[PDB]
């Protein structure tokens, strides 16, 4: 409850500071064809090619087949598909146009916004069956907001507020059905329905709050400023925002870890970016967060989860592959004053020329243009301390000098698009994972199972799923290099384990992996195990050799363990093309069998 | 002021016969697949295949740039054409599902009724500069109705009529989107404005009435029929429908003409016929005008009208090729009990059995279903009298045993799409025009307003008719024939053509006539003049295969027919080709056709010319 939009003021001080008839817009006037031609630079001439290839575009109907199948056969791109090429190629057309200024553009931003008002809804199929009658297809008798009537009505706001004067000169009405499309889908469902499960209004515990939150928020805010003119009206929308947007502050966590990891986190913490931008713009800074210490940490999250060469930390059900926006990086970095996040943003464009985000979401593309020729000249480098320490979450990234990077973690097995991975870690050598995170596929599921994660089988028995399974005792210490966590209690009651200390320990040559526990009972020996990939191969007992993508390590293990490779053959694309056909879990296993004891493990290159 | 419908009943009758509850519907329930079947007979699986080719059928949309492109250029098609795709696809899936009744094209007809109420209008770009804001863009806060949306909406009608129970399986959102789509586009602005041209409530002296009334009253009618349950409403719609079509009935003329042509019949007195039809239906048989007289002569004219082998009578801006729906000419006929008419429906098929009508008009695609099978037992004859006099309009058809006919017309120089032919004769022998009327040409600005008796088609002096004292025929009301008669039993038309002719004519008298025998044609000249100023000339279109053999002898041979031209040996006769530039033209004449032109150097203030033409 740190509700930090309704302390930094109430819907009267809000009336005060908000910025009307929407002079807080940061673009040129359409008109003004010089300042377009300095904001745009190298941009200019390729968003035109982007217009001339849309010159001929026929806008795609949606036949309400496409949406009725997602009631028979679950299909969802069906429908998808033709509304966001739709979606992209008015965002598009209006890049170009804002570009070229020769009305060579606005006879199709026409057609695609009429188009648009004629359509019954902007809601995906997906997510029509939260309305009233629980369908896939639009009911023209009621109107709610998902993720892309959202983004729909703020560019169709955007191609309001740019395009209306030679919309009109053409015929007044196309403007006119806009301002109504807008009022019926946006505004009106916005302040006359409370009970959008995303805006959380009506939350109590255990009940989800997610990235839906901030960006509906940011697009609703967005269409407000741009279309409401009213004062009072405004006020009164835009602190429901802020009372709305407080809920996903209170949930989510100090530390500022997105928790679903990297690809989650531009559309996540990304967005909460994105509504503290609008509402700051919208109110001349005097409402603004983005000085927060929290929001500079959420926003770092994305650097710090970034090892190198495309491969981040990919904890729970996430991809071991992934990347980011660096122009939406760098502006998130910018605003909060993160120079660590501004230069890795350049990093990140790998010596590529920035353009301008093309896409769906037409702020994005519009504030991809401010910060174009800022980021093109900011220079190149992922530098960040050794440790990085989310107490809360319990995510732990450790690095030392020749490459090594060690995240790992506690927790509970009932996170966000959970694993069963309480005490588990990864390690890379030079970006390239080395003892690895399955991740996605497409808990009988083998990526889900803490038999398939860097962890201990006790007594031989896995780690079950469930909130109170959980680490006990998770400390870091961020200058020696260890982290350290009790796992105990993520095991069921036959696994009959007092204590079982996990802990992982990074000097400048090797990481050093202890377990030391100490059973209620002996039931069955333990089994150890480890993910990998590459050449794995097994010169002497007590050594397993790893070589992959150049890297190579050895692993010391206690020679009571008999080492086996087993082959794990990737069916699944989504998992194949990651790592490849088939990935490894080696099995450590042993016949002894002790009430105490401990292992220890040893990772360095060779 | 026959007001014909307003006598048959008011509205106080009305609601006592109508029949609610869609009781009046002629065809069998979706369900009854047996009945179907019956009544489908072989149009089952012709039907069934055109639904076929239908089930990937994409629905156009029709961008704002097509509407705006009325304005802009005045593009119609760019617009139209993928508006029409879109009805006769939903048309065609009807008649499919209606024939196959497995559920298979239901799909495809959800999807055209739902993308069909996301559209903002169903109105046709041309027509929309009538609305308010007078753009030919849809206006959502509006809704006019014109030839398009009122058939559209009769469509959208019957769709739901049979297909609400799928359609409500599947999601019933569909069927009431539908009910509001034809409520605030048919329904609501029928009832609401008053002032809708076509509807012709406020109608004064010289102002047009024509085939948007009945056409347009036809379709909001079965709107009506079909969608409202509410008897007070209903009555008071039909009622005003009545009120509305009455004054159609009242502006042409009883004899039966339409003095456009063959090219409007279908959609005028043809949609007359739709409307008393759907009437009927409506009132249980019990309000009807099929039995009048008036109605069944404006069918037959349609009989009357067509010569043979493409060609028809085309007085005015008219085509000289023609043609019609055989089976909505059956219907007709067998409706207002006209034999000539069925026979005629049978000729007219030449040949081929008849299958049920496509397109996109909902209402004749099924009632055709009903005619099909007794229309394919009728025996093709195009039998008549030999004379045809519609006394009003003053056009006169003769015939004869051995392949001769002749049209002839007095009237007036202002008839609509009027040609300056007062008193013009038009010959075919064995259906194939020998001495001709041009017709209709591709249009320019000339066209209307003043320069329109500048476009050669247009002129008596491009009519089979003299220039008095070297002068044609002037534009106007007032330029017009006096004491025109018709021997019936004679085969003899007479006319005086001199008012039709300007004061430089200089002309009291002049009687143009024609008789017919059963092997020659005579046309006769005798005038009187108030001062002889120039010599007098006689004019003869024709086109083929033209010889001078002698003084005086004129041959044409043509498409196989052949005639002589028995002239006075006082004239001098030319032939003047005509090339043909106007594919409007060239696509029924060929390259070329010709004016003889009859010129002498004799001058007198009285006089008299005899010509003769016969079979060679
Ligand atoms: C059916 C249902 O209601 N399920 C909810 C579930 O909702 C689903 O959540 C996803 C999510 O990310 O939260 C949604 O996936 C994203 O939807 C976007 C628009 O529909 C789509 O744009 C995202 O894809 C991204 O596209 C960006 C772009 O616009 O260009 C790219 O920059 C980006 O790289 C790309 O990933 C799409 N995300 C994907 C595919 O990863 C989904 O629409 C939504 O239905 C809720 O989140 C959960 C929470 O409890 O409840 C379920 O019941
Ligand atoms: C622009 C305007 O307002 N003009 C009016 C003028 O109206 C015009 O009248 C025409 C007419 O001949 O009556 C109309 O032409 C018809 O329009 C229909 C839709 O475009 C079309 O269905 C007709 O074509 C026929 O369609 C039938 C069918 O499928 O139902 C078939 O049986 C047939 O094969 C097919 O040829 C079409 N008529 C044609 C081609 O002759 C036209 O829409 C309309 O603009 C008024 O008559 C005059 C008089 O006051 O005023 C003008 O301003
Ligand atoms: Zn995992
Ligand atoms: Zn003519």
């Amino acid at each position: 409850e740190r509700d930090m939009l309704q302390k930094a003021a109430d819907e009267t001080t809000l009336k005060n500071v908000l910025v009307m008839k929407q002079a807080w817009v940061p673009y040129p006037a359409y008109t003004d064809r010089a300042a377009w031609d300095s904001l745009m630079g190298s941009n200019k001439q390729r968003l035109i090619a982007a217009g001339e290839k849309l010159l001929d575009y026929k806008w795609q109907l949606i036949p309400a087949t496409a949406y009725l199948e997602y009631e028979r056969t679950g299909n969802r791109k069906i429908m998808e598909v033709p509304y966001d090429a739709n979606r992209q190629a008015l965002n598009t057309l209006m890049l170009a146009e804002l570009a070229e200024g020769k009305g060579r553009f606005i006879d199709q931003l026409l057609n695609g916004a009429y188009m648009s008002c004629e359509m019954n809804s902007w809601v995906l199929s997906a997510h029509l069956p939260r309305q009233s009658s629980k369908r896939s297809l639009p009911d023209f008798r009621e109107q709610i907001i998902d993720l892309g009537s959202g983004g729909y009505g703020a560019l169709m706001a955007w191609v309001h507020y740019f395009f209306r004067k030679p919309f009109d000169k053409i015929n007044p009405v196309v403007s006119l059905q806009m301002r109504k499309a807008i009022k019926e889908r946006i505004l009106d469902p916005y302040m006359n329905d409370d009970d959008m499960w995303w805006m959380a209004f009506n939350w109590q515990p255990g009940e989800i709050i997610n990235n839906w939150n901030p960006w509906c928020n940011s697009n609703a805010l967005q269409c407000f400023l741009l279309m409401e003119n009213n004062k009072d009206r405004l006020a009164k929308a835009v602190y429901r925002s802020m009372k709305s947007v407080d809920k996903f502050i209170n949930f989510v966590k100090s530390d500022g870890a997105c928790e679903e990891g990297t690809s989650a986190w531009g559309h996540a913490a990304g967005k909460l970016y994105d509504y503290l931008q609008i509402l700051s713009d919208g109110t001349g800074g005097k409402i603004s967060l983005l000085n927060e210490p929290m929001i500079r940490r959420m926003g770092e999250y994305m650097s710090r989860s970034y090892v190198g060469n495309g491969w981040v930390v990919n904890f729970a059900d996430a991809s071991a592959q992934g990347g980011g926006d660096p122009l939406l990086i760098y502006r998130f970095g910018k605003a909060v004053n993160s120079n660590e996040m501004m230069h890795f943003a350049a990093y990140l464009l790998n010596g590529r020329k920035p353009y301008a985000t093309m896409g769906n979401d037409a702020f994005r593309s519009l504030q991809s243009l401010l910060c174009c020729n800022d980021l093109a000249k900011e220079t190149p480098k992922h530098d960040m301390p050794d440790v990085t320490w989310y107490p809360e979450t319990e995510f732990c990234y450790m690095k030392n000098k020749n490459g090594m990077f060690v995240a790992a973690k506690g927790g509970f097995n009932n996170e966000s698009h959970n694993h069963n991975d309480v005490g588990t870690f990864s390690l890379y050598v030079n970006t390239i994972p080395v003892i690895l995170d399955a991740g996605v596929g497409t808990y009988t599921i083998w990526t889900m199972q803490s038999n398939y994660h860097n962890l201990p089988m006790i007594n031989g028995i896995p780690q079950k799923y469930g909130q109170e399974y959980k680490a006990t005792n998770t400390t870091c210490n961020e200058k020696k290099r260890v982290f350290s966590t009790d796992i105990a209690a993520a095991y069921p009651s036959e696994a009959k384990v007092k204590n079982w200390i996990r802990s992982y320990t990074l000097d400048d040559r090797k990481l050093t992996i202890t377990d030391s526990y100490t059973l209620e009972e002996a039931v069955a020996p333990n089994q150890v195990n480890f993910m990998t990939w590459g050449n794995v191969t097994f010169p002497s007992q007590g050594k397993i050799q790893i070589e992959v993508k150049g890297q190579k390590v050895e692993l010391d293990y206690p020679t009571l363990f008999k080492a086996e490779l087993e082959t794990i053959q990737l069916d699944d694309p989504r998992l194949s093309n990651v790592w490849g056909k088939e990935i490894y879990r080696i099995t450590l296993k042993t016949n002894e069998k002790k009430e105490t004891g401990n292992y220890k493990f040893v990772i360095q290159q060779i």
